[PDB]
């Protein structure tokens, strides 16, 4: 989400961008889902296994909000200062 | 995404247990939006201030993932064993 009038060489960049992000962003393992669903799927909740679940992401989900940051960041620092300006506010905006 | 074939029992049912659900459901403040924001929105990307951001909300997305979970579970609890066997039968597809 981002619509500032961009241009064809950013384009491409972001695009190039993006693309060392799908790298870079390690996404769950079918075990896991399938660990995931069957906690909930379940004649009942075993919390403890629940938490133990949510706990053994944690350092991917960790690493990929980081990804995403940098990524994000990375496609920041190509953008021009009036298109900054319309970045940022379309974001103070888009807190409503 | 679960279309099922419900009930106007359970499909009340589950909306109560989803009102007990956006209460348990602690969302994030203004605050760590703006901060996530201006970390990104940056001439330069620092990455402690990124990660200290990041484990600032693990103890809240960990809450956030076990209720979702529960929630999940509550509303399973109500199916009945065909529906169940769809509700399951849905998933196994939906990984592909």
């Amino acid at each position: 989400f981002k619509d500032l009038n961009l241009t064809d060489a950013q384009k491409q960049q972001i695009r190039e961008i993006m693309k060392g992000q799908r790298d870079q962003m390690k996404r769950p393992p079918l075990e896991e889902r399938r660990a995931m669903h069957d906690i909930i799927a379940s004649d009942t909740f075993d919390k403890a296994k629940a938490e133990a679940q949510i706990a053994k992401m944690e350092e991917q989900r960790k690493a990929n909000m980081l990804a995403h940051m940098e990524t994000q960041n990375k496609i920041y620092n190509i953008l021009t200062p009036e298109q900054k300006k319309q970045f940022n506010a379309n974001f103070e905006k888009r807190l409503t």
